[PDB]
């Protein structure tokens, strides 16, 4: 039974259209609020047969951090609650793929994106990643399947064997914000390569990154600035790469001189 007072925090307040995922620590479904209509993914996690005392905690406290963030380029999340002894997380809906697949249309069509195309998505992945930098708080899984896109070509950083591994983290050093510029960095890469940088274990990953031996990007087809962006960001050492208020300008500077 419908409860207006609890808005976006009860179950009842919500409609189950369709189980549209699952995960190794989820089950992921299209729901709609009940009280304003607004369609949004709803994950259930079984959280007290997966986690302990300390990792709920950690969680948690991370989750409502993140119901802080507010961005158009960043999942909303509009709430967290526990009920029916699991942790229900309430999420904007993105539904209609992601860069994941985006990519793989380009490979069918065996066709490089365009460099005018790759800075109309990676300015607004920038846009997003700021907000979160600027509000202290570290993504610490970008990747192209979690590079959401709406239908209308709009960029949604999706919800935080790692796609993208830094050095720091094959090492078991602490994650953090230099860490997301990293992947940053392996993703432009990938939309302009159609491959990750480094496409094999951890050992030969480190070796590789240790000496950059990634494939060039053609530089008749991606400018010196969309090669050079790349190269900083995916430097080896941390402190060598820039933070992401240089990278968003860079960003913003390209994307409007090649529209
Ligand atoms: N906000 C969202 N909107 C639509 N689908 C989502 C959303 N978040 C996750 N999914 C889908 O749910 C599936 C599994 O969720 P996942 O993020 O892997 O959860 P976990 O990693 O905790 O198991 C994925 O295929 C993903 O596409
Ligand atoms: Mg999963
Ligand atoms: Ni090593």
């Amino acid at each position: 039974a419908l409860r207006p007072d609890m808005g976006y925090n009860t179950l009842a307040n919500f409609r189950i259209e369709k189980k549209i995922g699952r995960g190794q620590f989820s089950e992921v479904y299209r729901a709609a609020c009940l009280l304003d209509g607004v369609p949004v993914a709803l994950k259930k996690v079984q959280i007290f047969d997966l986690m302990d005392a300390k990792a709920r905690a950690d969680c948690i406290k991370e989750i409502d951090l993140l119901k802080q963030l507010n961005h158009p380029n960043v999942i909303k999340y509009y709430a967290s609650f526990i009920e029916d002894n699991e942790l229900n997380i309430v999420l904007e809906l993105a539904d209609a793929g992601d860069l994941s697949r985006m990519i793989k249309h380009f490979k069918k069509q065996k066709r490089l994106i365009p460099e005018r195309t790759v800075w109309k998505y990676f300015v607004q992945l920038c846009s997003a990643l700021e907000h979160m930098h600027s509000r202290r708080v570290m993504h610490r899984d970008i990747k192209p399947a979690n590079v959401f896109i709406t239908a209308t070509g709009v960029v949604k950083l999706g919800d935080l064997t790692p796609y993208y591994m830094s050095p720091e983290r094959i090492h078991e050093n602490g994650y953090n914000f230099k860490s997301d510029i990293w992947s940053l960095g392996c993703l432009l890469y990938e939309m302009a390569a159609l491959q990750s940088p480094f496409y094999m274990n951890l050992y030969s990953l480190c070796k590789k990154i240790e000496q950059c031996d990634y494939p060039p990007l053609p530089s008749d087809h991606y400018s010196e600035e969309l090669r050079q962006l790349v190269n900083m960001c995916i430097n080896p050492d941390p402190e060598k790469r820039p933070d992401v208020t240089y990278v968003y300008d860079v960003a913003k500077r390209m994307h409007a001189c090649t529209a």
